């Protein structure tokens, strides 16, 4: 049973000199930033076939399903705020279904952007791994930190902190 602030010493501990704009975290599953989503070039060039954007809405970045009208992918909007208060957890199943469901597709690309990819995203993907992968909290932000300095909220940590309790039983 990992401590909060022990989850947190681990996220710090092991990271990188540099942050790119996006990295495959898992086999065809990207975690990015808002530069790697609106780069339209770029996620033609690595096949994305999805796009789950944690941070929509019109005051953050407001993509939507328009911005990419030419290319032929699954826009999935999520209007979260990045603070530690926010409730996350209520898309944790939604959007892991949602990924599985992707990478069950040879075609099948997932990005998941953030406004830094590194936190509201970084904290769906944990929880994609931890449901649909089998790993425990700690598992998933190895397998994923091994690939990106990730860093989810204090209280994002805490609600994945809850569902490793349950998934756990």
């Amino acid at each position: 049973p990992p401590t909060l602030a022990s989850l947190q010493r681990l996220l710090w501990v092991r990271q990188a000199a540099t942050l790119n704009h996006i990295d495959e975290v898992w086999p065809s599953l990207f975690l990015g930033d808002a530069y790697a989503a609106r780069d339209k070039s770029k996620l033609i060039q690595l096949g994305i076939t999805h796009v789950v954007n944690a941070a929509a809405g019109k005051f953050q970045v407001d993509t939507g399903a328009k911005f990419y009208r030419g290319m032929s992918l699954e826009y999935y909007g999520i209007e979260a705020d990045d603070n530690p208060f926010f409730d996350l957890s209520v898309y944790f199943l939604p959007v892991a279904r949602y990924i599985r469901a992707a990478l069950s597709v040879p075609q099948g690309r997932v990005l998941v952007h953030c406004a830094m990819g590194v936190s509201r995203s970084a904290t769906l993907v944990l929880a994609f791994l931890m449901i649909c992968e089998n790993m425990t909290l700690v598992e998933a932000i190895q397998t994923v930190q091994a690939h990106r300095n990730i860093c989810p909220n204090s209280g994002f940590l805490r609600q994945l902190q809850v569902l490793d309790n349950r998934l756990g039983r």
